[PDB]
């Protein structure tokens, strides 16, 4: 039975996915636990499947369910934005993270200069990874949370574990969510800690009009927020950069015309590889998918490259055009239920990174064969170990 993940490598979408959403874009799969699961491939039914909320996120959770991959947190913290939803903070936790946060930007900015300073003066070659957009990334979301600067590597060490995508439960995974939940727990405690998310939580945990809501749903929002939000940023502004850097015509362009950014990495988005697996979901009741009638209990996979590729949708879908009719229509933050809170955050530190990249290292290119770089396994996203490059 056909295994997934297909391939570990963000450069490339393999020649399989095109051949399995034209002739059987919903396929059985076998996933690294052995259980089996519905893979779907096609725009069609993977926006179904997103829209309709009888195929649960929620339920993935559920014990004795088929699993896509092994949970790395407790089973109630899948359910994370319903419990967020359910305790009446949606609202403020939206308001907390967007890019246009007075100062937000600029500090974007700064940061990024600074970092790509220092890669300049200690001279070529440089790793845009962990010297760049991961450092980028953890710099942005302390100063979204309101914590310090300096506890942002710690923070950011869980993540290659957190992160993981594994058949078993992961020791390491635990002795890191309770350690950074208490972190969190302390945070909330800091009087000093007044701005960003944690600032705005803080408030809130001392208002009676959420005195019902528990320490433990304000600290998780922390450690999720941040872990998803920094990995999530790090790894696509990582691979953007190559898809950019392997577009020599692109990344002229783009350094000439900084104003069609927004645009290019609009088109960056849908090309992401940066999601290792398809989103699972499982079905809560009998559902007619395409050919497929999914049963109640089953596994069902939203392949993301599978419709953000698709040539129904997106002609020419291996070709970044920065005037598509339809540009925004990808699923590179989801779609329905549980679209990404963070999009415009996500949006925002690439354009700035990149903005900031094309104008220190204008001609910035890898310091070695794009097959030299080192794919993780295993893991919940796509990402070169390093990135090193020459400008
Ligand atoms: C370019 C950056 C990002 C990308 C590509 C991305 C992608 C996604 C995708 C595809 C989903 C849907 C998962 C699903 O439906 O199963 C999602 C959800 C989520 N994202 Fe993002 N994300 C990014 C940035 C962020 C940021 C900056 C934050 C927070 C600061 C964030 C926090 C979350 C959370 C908490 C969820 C779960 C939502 C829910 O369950 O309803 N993400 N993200
Ligand atoms: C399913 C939840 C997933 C998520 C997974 C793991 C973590 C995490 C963070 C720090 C840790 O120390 C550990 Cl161990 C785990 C956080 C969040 N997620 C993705 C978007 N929203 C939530």
């Amino acid at each position: 039975l056909l295994e997934v993940p297909f391939s570990a490598r963000g450069d490339r979408i393999p020649d399989a996915v095109a051949e399995l959403r034209t002739r059987e874009p919903i396929r059985k799969v076998r996933t690294i636990t052995g259980a089996e699961a519905w893979l779907v491939s096609s725009y069609a039914l993977c926006t179904q499947v997103l829209e309709d909320r009888r195929f649960s996120m929620k339920e993935t959770a559920a014990a004795g369910a088929p699993r896509l991959n092994a949970l790395t947190v407790p089973p109630e913290v899948v359910n994370n934005m319903g419990n967020i939803a359910d305790a009446g903070l949606r609202k403020a936790v939206m308001k907390a993270i967007t890019p246009k946060a007075p100062g937000l930007e600029q500090f974007l900015r700064d940061t990024a200069n600074s970092l790509l300073d220092n890669l300049i003066t200690e001279g070529a070659p440089a790793d845009l990874r962990n010297d760049f957009a991961d450092p980028l990334a953890t710099a942005l979301h302390c100063k979204v949370l309101g914590i310090p600067q300096e506890d942002g590597p710690k923070l950011f060490r869980s993540l290659s574990i957190a992160f993981m995508s594994s058949a078993d439960p992961i020791p390491a995974a635990k002795i890191n969510w309770d350690r950074d939940i208490e972190y969190m727990a302390g945070i909330l405690e800091n009087p000093n800690i007044t701005t960003g998310l944690m600032g705005e939580l803080s408030r809130l945990r001392k208002d009676p009009a959420y005195s019902h809501v528990s320490d433990e749903l304000f600290a998780t929002i922390g450690v999720t927020f941040f872990g998803a939000g920094v990995i999530s940023t790090g790894s696509f502004l990582t691979t953007a950069l190559i898809s950019l850097i392997q577009r020599p015509q692109l990344r002229n362009l783009l350094h000439e015309k900084p104003e069609l950014i927004p645009a290019g990495v609009e088109e960056l988005l849908r090309i992401n590889l940066s999601f290792a697996d398809g989103l699972p979901r499982l079905a809560t009741a009998d559902i007619q998918v395409g050919d497929v009638l999914v049963r109640k209990g089953e596994l069902v996979l939203v392949l993301l490259e599978g419709a953000n590729f698709d040539p129904e949708h997106f002609p020419n879908p291996g070709s970044i055009e920065l005037d598509r009719p339809n540009p925004t229509s990808h699923l590179a933050f989801g779609r329905g239920q549980h679209f990404c809170p963070g999009s415009a955050l996500g949006r925002r530190h690439a354009q700035i990174g990149i903005e900031a990249l094309l104008k220190k290292m204008p001609g910035v290119d890898l310091a070695v064969p794009i097959d030299q770089l080192v794919w993780r396994t295993r893991f919940q996203r796509r990402i070169p170990e390093r990135l090193p490059v020459l400008w």
